[PDB]
RNA sequence: UUUUUUUUUUUUUUUUUUUUUUUUUUUUUUUUUUUUUUUUUUUUUUUUUUUUUUUUUUUUUUUUUUUUU
């Protein structure tokens, strides 16, 4: 048994380290291009790391959508507002895959500060469950985003999970019956209409168990 | 490790601590605008913001739309009407983002003087949870508002953040049905319809559990 | 890359601010010859703004159209007719990119005396949208026309600026079937016809959905 | 496999990067024209690209239609009007098609701004689609056009899309039921009539869904 | 009786805005109209399914009063 019939003998499993790779995390060769846009907008390499953990911690008070609007300049810039850190971000991959990457970081910073996301009471969680209360959430456990050197302090429990299962429904489903289902934006085919529905026809619930 | 694949390390979760911001609340450059416009039409600088608490104040017995009237002159002005305050507001940023910025103040202010929100009755709540009854009260523990010196008396119940949650359903979907799905205004579109909808077809329910 | 192959980088969109016209409103070379004619058949330059002003009001209660008669005289020139300063501007701009220059000016006006353009029910309009029922409308968000100081108490709303669009083709459309398709006025061409069409032909509807 | 049969492997497609060109874009043989009437009428080549934005951003508040007059002179001539800027421009390209080539400059400098297009509400856009109210702004997507070099500030979205696409169709329709189908101008064939049509034939809508 | 295989499980989408006012009266509730006739036959095949056509241009301005009931 050779080539692709090769069984594995056990010097594979005990040796071999797969190296983590996902593809809703900015990847190496997303973040060495991020990297090359930032120095030449004359960000410090000395701070490039604290410019994005303060850009990423930003991104869990508003969104991590193409469409959010950053608010204000962080400490460890040159005086480059978050908007234009963003904006050369989105040239190269997502916002919210830049901001999985960083996820763990902004996770412990939120739990050693006891500083929640912002906007928990108009996204609907529990105070019990605010922590939870930012997308890319679902980064915090994945391996191929930055752990910092010590561990997280408090994994997320199972409840935390939860909200943020349910609120990703609810925001995703809201943000989708503002869509339409057009499969063209041409007006022969959408024929004037945004949504292509009406108020009532467009409500979102979560059916009850 | 270096650039932006630094690991963080303990020294930086200690020491840093970031300022929140929130598009859904008044930016500081946002309220140096209001102030410049303020003091040109000649609102004192030494009641400035017992000015901006007293509009917000009145903006919690009405709403806090752009078509919202003021009524009236609160006592901290030079006797320039809320109506005109409001109106510089809203060159500069919504003035529901503005009230945002002063939800704690205002939800401290009703619960010392047990005066809750003017239309709680008209809005649909209960009489047990009638304090949460005006718009921008998911901003009261949002950390970019304006937080008092002491705290706040009582944080919101569960109980009135579920009842919020609900009348803000209701308050934008109707307001949703009373609009279009037009996508332009001209009439080759709109063919001289307001809603493009029927009575019957307009009336929002949320469905039952 | 230079020359017309420049590409922007950041500078240039943080410092440079556009000065906004359109040819929609009445330039500053148009507004400059009114006032040499204004001031020659003696205008006071003291309230000549006034007596715009007074003029663009009065042509929200009658059309802006090159065959409107203007009606009286306002407080503001000395004794000079409207009719005569309105002839003044149709030598140099339309009347109605006049009136468009100063619609937010009229707008902010009629809002805060309560007073809606006069005709609003000869017009079709439904009374919760008759603050829309003047010509010249659309300019009262055109920056390039003169905004308050203070801004506008409140926003055209979307039901406002639909039945203005509605209004704007009903009353253009009637307009052009009272006129011809004829490309020369000589009687070998109209063969003595107004319109070329009969009654019946002429008719405009605005066809339902 | 070889001549045209060949086939490839895999080093041409990491290898071989394609110039992206567009003929709904000025070409770079069109551009280098543009600078050589330009220079010789003494615009300045330290800033002919700034003349060109500010061209641009003037045709986003007006039409970029052949037709479409141009109003004032931009800062970064040597008092050149804009007027005689796009005469230029006519005589080499479409004024569509330059603008077309400026169009994310324009986005980045409106959204930096926040400064729409002048005549978006007189073009029919909602206030939430405004800033897509300028022709030529399905350039700000293709990569033939310039784009400025920390990248868009906000991509276009869906719903303003959307809202280009149906304004499109309405001014494109309008402007094709003010010209005729008559394949020669000759008085034997349009037998003296300008569109060939009375003007309830000549009323555009777009059909309900 | 037949129907139980395979395929489909990735990404993306989670921001902002929208929450005011107005609209809640009156009128309209009777009578008439309910039968009969019409239900069959015929018509179910063949042919027609390829290519071509998808670029560019056109999106400004002007025209919205009065009169006519």
């Amino acid at each position: 048994a050779s080539g692709l019939f090769t069984i594995p003998d056990g010097d594979f499993f005990s040796t071999a380290r797969a190296i983590v790779a996902s593809n809703a995390v900015a990847t190496n060769e997303d973040l060495s291009k991020i990297e090359a846009i930032w120095k030449d907008m004359k960000v410090p390499t000395d701070t490039m790391a604290q410019a994005a953990w303060d850009l990423v911690r930003h991104c869990a008070d508003v969104g991590s959508s193409a469409q959010t609007e950053m608010i204000d300049t962080g400490p460890y810039s040159n005086g480059i507002s978050r908007a234009r850190l963003a904006a050369a971000i989105k040239e190269v991959c997502t916002l919210r895959q830049f901001c999985m990457k960083y996820a763990p970081v902004v996770w412990n910073w939120m739990l050693t500060n006891n500083s929640p996301p912002a906007n928990w009471q108009a996204q609907g969680f529990k105070p019990e469950h605010k922590f939870a209360a930012f997308d890319f959430f679902n980064g915090v456990t994945n391996p191929a985003a930055i752990m910092p050197k010590e561990g997280l302090i408090r994994p997320p429990s199972e409840a935390e999970m939860n909200a943020a299962q349910t609120a990703a429904f609810v925001k995703i489903t809201k943000a989708r019956a503002q869509s339409n289902d057009f499969a063209s934006l041409d007006a022969a085919v959408t024929r004037g209409r945004i949504t292509g529905t009406t108020t009532a026809e467009a409500v979102v619930t979560l059916p009850p168990p």
